[PDB]
């Protein structure tokens, strides 16, 4: 089987915590750079933070400082811890490759999972 599965979300107050997850499979996830992106209400999809295969990262601005990217090998699986949650974060999020987030941010193809809903409220 070839995907990626998003969980983890939920229903936070302000300032609160949640931890996603994705499990990849199909490939060797070890040596591809992989990233998280957001879906919010009325909005386009947007990159929010990336992970290479050297475990560099990035983060968009907007979240810098409150979420964090990490990946575990060996369990074909990405994290993306958000503390200090924020009403605008509120959206669904997706896994991708990062190869493929700018192409997602455009439209040009769509996520491959069907994400999991992160409220704040």
């Amino acid at each position: 089987d070839v995907q990626l599965v998003e969980s983890g979300g939920g229903l936070v107050q302000p300032g609160g915590s949640l931890r996603l997850s994705c499990v990849a499979s199909g490939f060797t996830f070890s040596r591809v750079g992989m990233g998280w992106v957001r879906q919010a209400p009325g909005k386009g999809l947007e990159w929010v933070s990336d992970i290479n295969a050297s475990g560099g990262t990035g983060y968009a601005d907007s979240v810098k400082g409150r979420f964090a990217i990490s990946r575990d090998n060996a369990k074909n699986t990405l994290y993306l811890q958000m503390n200090r949650l924020k009403p605008e974060d509120t959206a669904v999020y997706y896994c991708a490759k990062m190869m493929d987030t700018a192409m997602i941010e455009a439209g040009i193809i769509k996520p491959a999972g069907q994400g999991t809903q992160v409220t704040v409220s």
